[PDB]
């Protein structure tokens, strides 16, 4: 069969399992909601992976291993999810390697989803060949990944690159991590949904000519079509993300910042604006781009298998 | 003569030149104000260094080289100050190596003052032997230095570890760098002086039993003696610094954060508090300490000579 990985991505909303080729083509992708409880979650992960493994044979793909992208702090050497924010409940001190390798008879790699995104950008994307770069992946939450001297920074306790929890206010909105003023609390999908559902609750989102559960994409559309509450909300959100980027520049001084997720296209202009208004002159040459990868986290999970098997 | 370095530290207020032994003893230190213009500054640096070099002979110290700690973005490989905030005016595109080595007939090393502080903590202080750690040096401004895999991070454009310009507000106080909401703008010496001079302007600083130009140390004393405007100001300042630390933890995840400068003792408790209230569980084991070094920047400048000559 063709040389492939099984990739899993456990997100703040959806659980996705894919067969991914050596070249970074998604051969087939399965999607379910990410269950809210451990027992259900682990069982569905195994179920999905067994099915995908069986389909891979039918599609003439040879699976070399399983890579797992997950929210949370992860010890990749051991394949253990250490601690999760409430975006994934019941996801603490979880050994993923043992049940998956026992069931599938494959080697298993695990890392944080932002770290995986970085790995995808390094193998398939705009980070290829760069000694240094940072990625922020916007989704349900905001993930980060930091590449320095060509390699990930995991930190002294596997908590480096938790860039969604860069703080840019003394107060702000509460974050699901339990803090307040985190860029995730301003600019994530979950943040913008919550703010779109607010407006729509007080009949203040819909305008001009939208049809119509409110979400991020509706807030963006209201603003494009002149909704001033929605424009204000999005500016504040983008400013906060831009300031998180400023903190990254002044900390790591990467050559490149890659924004990914569907919201990346919507924030890149304001992020660039905030850098130009506020950051030091010596970081103004930083390249800030939108990712050209469909699904960094899933591709990154596959990349662990493809590079290390 | 005993094995020594000449060390220079160009700060936001004072220019200091010292003879420093191999063991990190300051043999003799000269202090002048840092002139506000280039021509005066360069001439005084040379003057001071020639005098110190002459005294070193009399004190039976053998000078191996000159190390320079300066505010600003620095290319250490070339010995060039690239760009400075207005804390040091007329300090852009300055080749320091050439005039100092031509005049003194010594090799010359130059780095940012926060980077030097890190180097001192790695050689003489609590960073010795640590694969990773970060330092924040509070003075006129706030400096940073990042040690990762035992070595400094300088960044893609020599602007890494500009940690005084971590931003913790959407608005916020103006910073001298031209931004607003930087931790320097909240918590530096210059920030606290400015806030002490405010209060004292409206006869609202002095209390209880202080005698008496207002400065940081007077604001701290007013608060210790029950001044509630001053306590509020200091809490906000400490919170902002603590949040800058939170951003560092969630970015780099160092094992150790070293706070230095005279204000370090005053902020460490609140910094620890903010970490415990707001940072992720996986960074709670971070050690946060006050430096045991008298003068990290000056010792760090000496360390470049002592380690690399
Ligand atoms: C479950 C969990 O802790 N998720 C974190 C973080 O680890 C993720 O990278 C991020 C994006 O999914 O969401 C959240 O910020
Ligand atoms: C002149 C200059 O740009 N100084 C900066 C920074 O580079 C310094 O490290 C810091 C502390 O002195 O002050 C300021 O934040
Ligand atoms: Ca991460
Ligand atoms: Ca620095
Ligand atoms: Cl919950
Ligand atoms: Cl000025
Ligand atoms: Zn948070
Ligand atoms: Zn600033």
């Amino acid at each position: 069969g063709t040389l492939s990985a099984l990739a899993v991505d456990l997100g703040g909303t959806n659980l996705r399992v894919a067969i991914v080729s050596m070249k970074g083509e998604i051969v087939k992708k399965y999607t379910q909601f990410n269950p809210k409880t451990y027992e259900e979650r682990i069982n569905l992960i195994l179920q999905m992976c067994v099915e995908a493994a069986a389909e891979a044979v039918k599609l003439n793909c040879r699976i070399l291993g399983v890579g797992i992208s997950t929210g949370g702090r992860v010890n990749p050497r051991e394949g253990i999810v250490l601690h999760s924010t409430k975006l994934i409940q019941e996801w603490n001190s979880v050994d993923l390697r043992t049940p998956l390798s026992d069931t599938l008879h494959l080697p298993v790699w695990v890392d944080n989803d932002g770290n995986c995104a970085a790995l995808a950008e390094r193998k398939f994307g705009q980070g290829k060949g760069l000694e240094n770069f940072v990625t922020l992946i916007t989704g349900t939450g905001i993930g980060g990944g930091i590449i320095h001297q060509h390699e990930l920074i995991h930190g002294s306790s596997f908590c480096a690159a938790e860039l969604g929890h860069l703080v840019v206010s003394l107060n702000g909105p509460d974050c699901s991590c339990g803090s307040h003023g985190c860029i995730e609390a301003y600019a994530s999908g979950m943040a913008l949904q919550r703010e779109a559902k607010k407006l729509h609750d007080e009949d203040l989102l819909l305008v001009e000519g939208m049809s119509v559960a409110v979400g991020a994409l509706h807030l963006i559309q209201a603003a494009k079509l002149g909704n001033a509450k929605a424009q204000s909300i999005l500016r504040t959100a983008g400013t906060a993300l831009g300031l998180g980027v400023v903190n990254i520049l002044h900390t790591m001084n990467p050559s490149l910042v890659i924004l990914s997720g569907v919201l990346a296209s919507h924030y890149i202009h304001i992020v660039k604006d905030v850098i130009r208004q506020q950051a030091l002159s010596s970081v103004q040459d930083v390249d800030v781009v939108v990712s050209d990868l469909v699904d960094p986290a899933l591709l990154g999970a596959a990349s662990m298998v493809l590079d290390y098997t």
